[PDB]
């Protein structure tokens, strides 16, 4: 009974809509509304701060990454004074209760909080659930990775106010071939599957392929779908660009990451009109099927 | 339980003709009948004036497009003239109610019309199936396009004389990919499932990519079937031919029209012949099976 | 249910030889004995009167093809003469019923007599399974192609002594393209359920891709087994040879004839070996298994 | 229900180590405890005298090939010589009765002899089994090759303290090919199903792909793994090497023996990690998915 994003087919509903125009495309995740319910992966190769500014701005949500660890307590205090929302990540180890004891103590808040780890059912990962909302309970705190409907119960009871569900979810990744252990290759079902435990939002994180395949999460019980490749080789991303005969970033080139989200939008506009809405939650109830060849 | 063209064999019945000339390849479609049950598609870069000409000329069945939609009231009135079948397609938007008005006024009633629109299950074909209805009651309306057996049921209800089945059928189509909604990757079982529901004809849209896949088509209900990159790319298509070392037309060059039509006819009644009947209708009673491997 | 030879695997048994060389290969169809169950394709792309005298001088079964029909009477004539078997081709048509007549007449019985029709499941080839057996009394009759059981049934009542079975086995052969039925990619499938109903030999023909498939026939149920590719492109085959750097025939060059059929007996015997038992027929009830991913 | 090692993901269980490092990998095997559960192919291309010292002096687990059978008694007297562990294959001809009969006069008994035969069910197995187990009671009997659970309980029951489990495993291996026997194409699955039947430890053999596959073979009951490929083409390895542009082996250069079999114990600690435990047996409770695409 195990399947994933190539493999499913959603079906159309009677449109209700004379314009994709007339479709909402926004979702809300704690106290705060976005545009999308998409967010580029917390990784250096992915996101900066540039392009966390332009993020938030514009009210997309993001979730920075934390390879400079020391940066943090100015960006988050830079962000908020702009009147922007500060969304950063943390790691488990002793130096990360220190920085939160730290943030407590000059109250800053951050308004999200990503603890980021590999394999993130563990007691780890709840000790600092309950660690930062203790000093810092006003955060919003997003824990993972998951990717069993058991573990994402003792997040969300250790405290989590959202999980992020995917172990090595790529077909040829890393986790998948050196380990045996992950949900590539099945990532939407596993999704789904997890999805059925939950009380709190659920991020899907990774295998996504093309721009149907959020509308595919949404289907399947995500609130918010966390994207690499797809916005990785943008103008803006880290890296360099390469007539000549076409550009490439590190590979291909995109052009610019506004038109990117832009053309997400529109798309997925185009699959709540399909779903026979004007809103997102549209997708949820729209009946799918199976194919047999799917690659 | 759902596959697509290339899952399925027909399987072969008691020969009962001594030479493939001896089948009935034709089909009846409103008050004409036409050579073939296929149907070019109605797209400027598949069917023009001359192609449309050549068509009705040699009792073939066409549907011509809406690209240039001003030249319409003159290629109808011209076509009837040389008592050829006129067939037309129209949208949906305030000036097409106009163009039928228009067309009630001087009495020009096109054999054929089809309302094409992408997501045809709407109240905006319900409402121009009615208006044409009401303005031109003698013309044959198809309707479309549609992906479920409750969209064929609204749209004859509504009064359509047939619909078109096929939701982004490709395998790597648009919509399919942008979307993730229609009938791309089992083309051929949303079609069953829809003839199922049906009390008219259907006209099977898309994902062909064989002259068996005609016959597939046929025992899986459709009446006619409509073909877009088979008849791509001939001398009479759209667009430019490129010794040298084998001709390209846009891609590739398949030669001349009339030579491609005369081989669908020889393969259908060759799929007859193996189907242990004289006419086309043999085909809806075969037996099949669905293949393991496919690709 | 349905799957081809990639699919399967047989399962070994207790070995109970010492060498591969204790394993007997041999097969009898009617009142004759050969050295293996495969015979090649009745094609003149593959067969012609030099390899036809080498097999029949060396006990390994062969069916000449009927491309210059007006040779076939000589051919029977001076086989016979040598003390070799006669096996020849015919068709259906009026002029077929006079050349059997001829035979009849100048007291020439061929041992075996190939019907060799693409829908060999008809009247017009019943009738000439019926005249055959008027006329030519003690030729062995060989009647096809099949797909069905019904169709065997059929073929065996009239009087044949054998079918041939599959109708268009390749996996993109023109028959499946073109008109959407046969055998094509469920062909050991499609030989398993033939030969549950049959009461005579079958022969097995094509979609034979390793040595390894003619095993996995012998387990569904050939007794002969017939080659087109794997006997395509050798020294002595039809076409011409093009240091240099490596032949090729009309594609790629595989030497010589003799070589192949030593190694299909070699390779035959190791299966008689892992399945077990010490001559052919103990490949017949073997376990197996229906693999996953096979392509 | 059968699949293979590219069809399963294990599934992860709550993480209960700070650091990999805490994870032990370490199996024993009759009376000696090793590294890792894996062991490089007996064969010549893959070990020769040089990798075995390497080996048996850094406490990982090998199997001397027996292409130079008159070396062995000296190879054995002298590995013993130096505290080090004598492990050697024999096959069953008569040759290899004697050669036993004088490892039992000069009171040489190597703590391993691996019977192998590449279809090991037999009475020539069997009888070599009890051979042995008369003139060197003192020796760890591996007896192969085996691919079904009858066999395993035959070959346990005739005195073997282990068996190994593989007949053709690579899905274009050669006795795939020409015989259409074995577990090409099914290997885990066949691995489970002999596992199920043993009372004895498995060396499972072949059809390793991935690091993460040791865990899988580890999941479905395997002790040790043997591994030809991956081991395949290191500058310690036979054959010779190929600035340049980067080296060949005979297909590649993989550097280091010694760097894979660290990362080898890296990727399977991990592996325990994600099962949720701190050792190898932890491996064999996780539950696991059999994916839908696996190519």
């Amino acid at each position: 009974n195990v399947f994933d994003y190539e493999d499913i087919q959603l079906i159309p509903a009677k449109c209700i809509v004379n314009s994709r125009s007339e479709c909402d495309t926004t979702v809300t995740l704690g106290k705060h509304k976005f545009k999308l319910p998409v967010v580029p992966a917390n990784m250096q190769t992915i996101i900066d701060e540039r392009i966390a500014t332009y993020l938030a701005e514009n009210n997309y949500f993001y979730i920075m990454h934390r390879f400079q660890p020391e940066k943090r307590i100015s960006f988050i205090r830079d962000m908020q004074s702009r009147g922007l929302i500060a969304s950063i990540s943390v790691g488990v180890k002793e130096d990360e209760y220190e920085f939160v004891q730290q943030l407590a103590a000059e109250h800053l808040t951050p308004e999200y909080i990503t603890i980021d780890i590999a394999h993130g059912h563990s007691n780890a990962v709840i000790n600092m659930i309950q660690h930062i909302k203790k000093h810092l309970p006003e955060s919003f705190v997003i824990a993972g990775n998951v990717g069993t409907p058991e573990a994402v119960r003792e997040l969300e009871n250790a405290g989590a106010d959202a999980t992020k569900v995917g172990i090595g979810p790529g077909k040829v990744c890393i986790t998948k071939i050196k380990t045996g252990f992950g949900t590539g290759g099945w990532q939407l079902a596993a999704l789904r599957w997890c999805a059925k435990a939950a009380s709190k939002p659920i991020i899907a994180d990774g295998g996504i392929r093309t721009n149907g395949d959020v509308a595919k999460s949404i289907r399947f019980g995500a609130t918010m779908v966390m994207i690499g490749s797809l916005f990785a080789g943008h103008e803006e991303s880290p890296g360099e660009t390469i007539n000549v005969e076409g550009k490439k970033m590190f590979v291909e080139h995109k052009g610019s990451l506004e038109d990117t989200l832009i053309e997400m939008e529109q798309d997925l506009q185009s699959s709540i009109s399909y779903a026979g809405g004007t809103k997102l939650d549209s997708i949820r109830t729209v009946d799918y099927v199976v194919v047999k060849n799917s690659i």
